[PDB]
Order: structure tokens, then C-alpha cells, then sequence
């Protein structure tokens, strides 16, 4: 069973946990991978339930289990905040354009 489910891609909390233990690493150390500079900033403007306070940042989550090193980022993303709290998970699968919904 999948603890995240991003369209047909399926997460574990592991994986969360591994993927945002290394986006929070990058942010502290303000550096940034990827042409679209991973981690960066995430505005939530679509209103998701995110129980944690901004700001928010973005760090791409891999299908294959490998933590993201540059190259294609995908359309998961982990979503954490200024204190390394875990604010979701989102896609840009099933979404218009470059927007998101939450997995499930
Ligand atoms: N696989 C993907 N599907 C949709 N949009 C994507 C994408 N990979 C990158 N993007 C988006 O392409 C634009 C450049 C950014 O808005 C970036 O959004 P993101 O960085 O928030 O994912
Ligand atoms: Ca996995």
C-alpha cells in the first residue's frame, strides 16, 4: 500500500522522509540543483490544507526511489517549510499546465 499516491506514482513515508531530508540539507546550505533550481520557493495560492506555516519550499520526490541529483525533476514534489516540517505532497500530474493537486 501506498502511504502517497501522485497519480500513478506510489510513496512511502521512507521515501517522503528521504526526499525532504535532502531538500532541507540544500536549503540550509543555500544551494540549489536542477536548470529549475531545486529546493525553491512554493506559493500557496490553490489553498491546500497544509497544516504547517510558510514559507514553504518545493523539492522534487522521484518515482524510482533515488533522491533527485539534477536532471529530470518529474511531477512529484514534497513540500516542506522553514523548519523542516513536512507540509504535503503534490503533482503536477492531473493538473492544467504547471498547477498541482495534492497525492493522495
Ligand atoms: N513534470 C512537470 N510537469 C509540469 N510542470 C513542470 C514539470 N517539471 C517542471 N515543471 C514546471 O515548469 C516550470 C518551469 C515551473 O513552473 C515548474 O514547476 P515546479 O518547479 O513548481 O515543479
Ligand atoms: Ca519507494
Amino acid at each position: 500500500a501506498c502511504d502517497y499516491t501522485c497519480g500513478s506514482n506510489c510513496y512511502s513515508s521512507s521515501d517522503v522522509s528521504t526526499a525532504q531530508a535532502a531538500g532541507y540539507k540544500l536549503h540550509e546550505d543555500g544551494e540549489t540543483v536542477g536548470s529549475n533550481s531545486y529546493p525553491h520557493k512554493y506559493n500557496n495560492w490553490e489553498g491546500f490544507d497544509f497544516s504547517v506555516s510558510s514559507p514553504y519550499y518545493e523539492w522534487p520526490i522521484l518515482s524510482s526511489g533515488d533522491v533527485y541529483s539534477g536532471g529530470s525533476p518529474g511531477a512529484d514534489r514534497v513540500v516542506f517549510n522553514e523548519n523542516n516540517q513536512l507540509a504535503g505532497v503534490i503533482t503536477h500530474t492531473g493538473a492544467s499546465g504547471n498547477n498541482f493537486v495534492e497525492c493522495t
